[PDB]
């Protein structure tokens, strides 16, 4: 695996041990042979786990989810997979990592994307050697891999909305269900009926996946309803997974909107992932996978895979080359590499548009392609009649940080900017200038 110009697909099924086994047995290899290491996670909470199994190893974290004194003598660094991108695409120096891991390797965020293209293309050039770890790599058609213990898989009707019969088996549960849904709203609807009808009900979601993680551990629940993040190496001990196998699939329409288009089915990547939250107690058999519909190839035409082309266009790799996306991932949706490449200033006005202003990459691209800098919100009045973002059935209005009540009427409609609640009060602040 370590040798430079390799690079491996760690596919064991999912709770083989991948996060807690392997990869402190690939990290004491690697600071035997003097590399150079980063470990990505996908998220905090795997950042977190990773240091429990890598206690007492000499790695460097690279992230506040970990509080621990480094010597200062690691050569191994651990991030986010998210963080890894952002360090390359600031105007900071990342290490030429001899070794990079990827775990969760099927995260299909574009920030993760991103990195597996950049380094692929590394691995490619003959200048590092990379282990992708798990289950379900790209283009995997099987939603049913092996686990731990056998699981009852069952298609059945799932519900996506409030319901008053037909769906005992969903209450008449004495157990602990994981419940994926397309959205936070859907899961906000689902969650309310479970509340009313005496379940305790915990929420997952990006924006708030660490928070409310921790609840899984401290309190006592009957259901966790989970978008697709918990796909990404969420561990709970819990004996049934219900799966809308549904998804929301961002859509970039005629170059100029992003709709979320759906829900529709998910990919068999992550149906299996989804399934992969239970069967994971050898001493438990019977774990449920209840599922309401079938898988399809839903990452072809994905936003996601532009949106890494964009991140990719504008990392430096060695003078005017660019890196390519991870060769199984890289014909999923029609993009010309380099086309997004942006000069420094246009550049920087992308990155921090990302990273201070939190919007999504498609449009922090259509704003900084535009030649509009950071701090100029008038593109987010002065779009058509069509672009009106709506809060409660009227326009959402807002104070411009002129003082002026205006509609929120961007030039650029991303419909990730008005998704849920959550992400439309962030981007009212946005729109009025207040990050
Ligand atoms: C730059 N990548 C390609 C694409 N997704 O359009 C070009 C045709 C093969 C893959």
């Amino acid at each position: 695996m370590l040798k430079k110009k390799q690079l491996t697909v760690l596919d064991l099924h999912p709770g083989a041990g991948k996060t807690r086994r392997v990869l402190p047995e690939i990290v004491r290899e690697a600071i035997k042979k003097r590399l150079r290491t980063v470990i990505l996670a996908p998220t905090r909470v795997v950042a977190a786990e990773m240091e429990e199994a890598l206690r007492g190893l000499p790695v460097r974290y690279m992230t506040t989810a970990v509080n621990v004194t480094h010597s200062g003598t690691e050569i191994v660094d651990l991030m986010c997979h998210a963080t890894f991108t952002s360090r390359l695409l600031q105007p900071i120096r990342v290490p030429n990592y001899n070794l990079n891991i990827m775990d969760e390797a099927h995260f299909t965020d574009p920030s993760s994307i991103a990195a597996r293209g950049y380094i692929s293309t590394r691995v490619e050039m003959g200048e590092a050697a990379a282990i992708f770890m798990t289950a379900t790599p790209p283009g995997t058609r099987d939603a049913f891999p092996d686990s731990n213990s056998p699981i009852m898989d069952t298609e059945v009707e799932v519900p996506e909305r409030a319901w008053s019969s037909g769906f005992d088996w969903v209450t008449d549960h004495s157990g602990k269900t994981v419940w994926f849904v397309p959205s936070v709203r859907n899961g906000n609807e689902i969650a309310a009926c479970l509340t009313k009808a005496g379940k305790r009900v915990i929420q997952l979601s990006r924006k708030t996946f660490e928070t409310e993680f921790q609840k899984t551990k401290n309190q006592e629940w009957d259901f966790v309803i989970t978008t697709d993040i918990s796909e990404m190496g969420a561990n709970f001990k819990a004996d049934r997974v219900i799966d809308s196998r549904r998804c929301l699939k961002p859509v970039i329409l005629d170059g100029e909107r992003v709709i979320l288009a759906g829900p529709m089915p998910v990919t068999h990547a992550s149906a299996a992932q989804r399934r992969g939250r239970i069967g994971r107690n050898p001493n438990k058999p019977g774990d449920e996978y209840m599922y309401g519909g079938g898988c399809a190839e839903t990452d072809e035409g994905h936003a996601h895979w532009l949106e890494a082309r964009m991140l990719l266009d504008n990392i430096y790799l060695q003078d005017g080359l660019i890196a390519s996306l991870y060769r199984p991932e890289a014909d999923k949706v029609a993009a010309i590499e380099g086309e997004f490449k942006l000069r420094t200033e246009q550049r920087k006005t992308f990155v921090e548009l990302m990273k201070r202003g939190d919007l999504p990459v498609w449009l922090a691209y259509q704003v900084a392609s535009a030649g509009i800098t950071y701090t100029d919100r008038r593109w987010c009045f002065d779009g058509t009649t069509n672009n009106t973002i709506m809060e409660d059935s009227v326009p959402a209005e807002v104070w411009t940080k002129y003082g002026e009540k205006r509609v929120l009427k961007p030039r650029w409609m991303d419909a990730r900017v008005c998704s849920d609640h959550a992400a439309l009060k962030s981007f009212k602040e946005f729109a009025a200038g207040k990050r």
